[PDB]
DNA sequence: ATGATGACGCT
DNA sequence: AGCGTCAT
């Protein structure tokens, strides 16, 4: 009972922008908008790749992965935007940099960990402990959370959406103890106040709509913030746990959606969240290891420690491109060609990176797939980054991938590449 | 023939 | 170091 920690000393909140690719290309054409649109790269594979989708275009079934061609079939309206092209890739700078305008304004309120191009973790905990000592001891109106659900609320003794949300609202509210500054249920309202401010100055500084979660740890959090994307957030509390977990799918639970996930429902003949409850730490431990095991003890009863980290900028600055198919690369000059275009993008970004940020990286990464093999990376062999030259990065590059070539000619590339990754890795402060 | 990323764990 | 998992 007195001893038994229940996962509740921090307020945690994710908050992840809504369909970001495409509301960066809303905001800069303004025919995009409120319409069924997506995101595209490279427009002559059929039509291109699908990296984003917006919300009027999910509704026809448009999906990330398809080829517009295809998306096409669905909805026939759809319309596209493209990403920048630029020495024969992909270049995804516009987006980093609306990323940036983003985290920039997030920072302002708490230290972020930046966990993708469009989300980051929040821990609020401080900023809720000075807000209720602002507070007074004094009520929490529903008027401060216009756009929170409280999850697993209304219930006990409304046919629209809206009518439901402030209903649970209600109920969460009503029943608040606000006299007790150490309360967590009250510390996570207070959070999710704060997120309404956050996401509010979001979208009048930027033109961008987002989702948040706020609870006691990252996963909850994450969980949370997609439980009613779009433009909404979601308190997930402690006490929501054992009910939103009983019914929930192991593979949706942050880390668990690969092997790992797929593993527990086969060793343990289980589907759900909550119902790891029913097996000792050391039973866990026995079938996933120790970190594993002691992991998923504790996530199945809603307790995590994995702490924000306080950074805000991507430790690696890479550029990849793949060579599908026939268009693998078959020829050393093609090799070098390529791996000098991505060279110079590479560079770009870290000329750019080592003026805003005041680092260099130190260590150049090079990786290889070969036509033939299964898996993201064939190889990867690494040297030093010791000048921001596209020359000679690429000629460094090639110089050790230059022996994975088996061919007994010199002109000639055997086995044919199908994947190039320079990555800038190791930073230094300068 | 989704692709272009990026963090982190195991060894 | 170099490989693998998991993620957006
Ligand atoms: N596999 C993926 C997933 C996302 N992305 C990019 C495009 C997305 O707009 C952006 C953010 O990913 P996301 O948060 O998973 N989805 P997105 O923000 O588009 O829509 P929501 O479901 O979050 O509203 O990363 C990508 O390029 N490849
Ligand atoms: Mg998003
Ligand atoms: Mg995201």
């Amino acid at each position: 009972g007195p001893h038994m920690a229940t996962g509740q000393d921090r307020v945690v909140a994710l908050v992840d922008m809504d369909c970001f690719f495409v509301q960066v290309e809303q905001r800069q054409n303004p025919h995009l908008r409120n319409k069924p649109c997506a995101v595209v790269q490279y427009k002559s594979w059929k039509g291109g790749g699908i990296i984003a989708v917006s919300y009027e275009a999910r509704a026809f079934g448009v999906t990330r992965s398809m080829w517009a061609d295809d998306a096409k079939k669905l909805c026939p309206d759809l319309l596209l935007a493209q990403v920048r092209e630029s020495r024969g890739k992909a270049n995804l700078t516009k987006y980093r940099e609306a990323s940036v305008e983003v985290m920039e304004i997030m920072s302002r309120f708490a230290v972020i960990e930046r966990a993708s191009i469009d989300e980051a973790y929040v821990d609020l905990t401080s900023a809720v402990q000075e807000r209720l000592q602002k507070l007074q001891g004094q009520p929490i109106s529903a008027d401060l959370l216009p756009s929170t659900y409280i999850e697993g609320l209304p219930q006990g003794p409304t046919v629209q959406k809206e009518g439901m949300r402030k209903q649970g609202l209600f109920q969460w509210l009503d029943s608040l103890q606000i006299d007790n500054l150490t309360s967590p249920d009250l510390q996570l309202t207070v959070g999710a106040v704060i997120v309404e401010e956050m996401r509010a100055a979001i979208e009048r500084e930027t033109g961008f709509q987002c989702s948040a979660g706020i609870s006691h740890n990252k996963v909850l959090a994450k969980l949370a913030c997609g439980l009613n994307k779009p433009n909404r957030q979601t308190l997930v509390s402690h006490g929501s746990v054992p009910q939103l977990f009983s019914q929930m799918p192991i593979r949706k639970i942050r880390s668990l959606g690969g092997k790992l996930g797929a593993s527990v429902i086969e060793i343990l003949g289980i589907e759900y969240m909550g119902e790891l409850t029913q097996f000792t730490e050391s039973q866990l431990q026995s079938h996933f290891g120790e970190k594993n095991g002691s992991w998923l003890y504790a996530m199945c009863r809603g307790i995590e420690h994995d702490p924000v980290k306080p950074r805000q900028l991507p430790k690696t600055i890479g550029c990849s491109k793949n060579f599908p198919g026939k268009t693998a690369l078959a020829t050393r000059e093609q090799v070098q060609w390529w791996l000098l275009q991505l060279a110079q993008e590479l560079e770009e970004r870290l000329t750019k990176d080592r003026n805003d940020n005041d680092r260099v990286a130190t260590q150049l990464v090079v990786s290889i797939r070969v036509q033939g093999d299964k898996r993201l990376s064939s190889l990867r062999r690494c040297c030093a980054l010791t000048r921001y030259d596209a020359h000679k990065m690429s000629h460094d590059a090639f110089t050790v991938i230059k022996n994975c070539n088996t061919s007994g000619i010199q002109t000639e590339w055997s086995p044919p590449l199908t994947m190039l990754f320079l990555c800038a890795t190791k930073f230094s402060a300068s």
